[PDB]
């Protein structure tokens, strides 16, 4: 499995995106996520840039492709795909929250990056556990 952090700057992207499964790759980071997702299960990990918020996480289910882009795409995205959401939420978590903020090596996070195999599952483990606890 392998773990991809989307911070997301926008509601309207989020909200399409939790009724349309579907997400916009940009162009720095769609070369290291296509590879990927022909090599392994791909998550992304929806965080709220501002806030660092917990969006959700999905699997990545179809490549990338410059002919399926949602709306709010830009001239910064390479192409969609398609995902399957596992949890949904909006919610603060410190603990989240601490993992994005040093995500980079120490360093906080950078939109569409690949993070280490234990920041992916203790994120996904964190979500569930916010939710079941609120």
């Amino acid at each position: 499995s392998r773990y991809f952090i989307m911070l997301c700057d926008n509601e309207t992207a989020i909200a399409h995106a939790k009724k349309t499964s579907i997400w916009a790759v940009k162009k720095d980071s769609s070369k290291r996520i296509s590879d990927a997702y022909k090599k392994a299960s791909v998550y992304f990990i929806f965080v709220a840039q501002q806030t660092y918020n917990a969006l959700g996480y999905a699997q990545v289910v179809s490549d990338l492709n410059s002919t399926e882009l949602p709306f709010w795409s830009d001239s910064s995205h390479a192409g969609g795909v398609r995902i399957k959401w596992i949890k949904t939420c909006n919610l603060f978590s410190a603990e989240i929250s601490e993992i994005v903020s040093h995500m980079d090596h120490g360093s906080e996070a950078r939109d569409g990056m690949e993070m280490m195999y234990d920041e992916g599952s203790r994120l996904c483990t964190l979500i569930n556990y916010a939710i079941m606890k609120r």
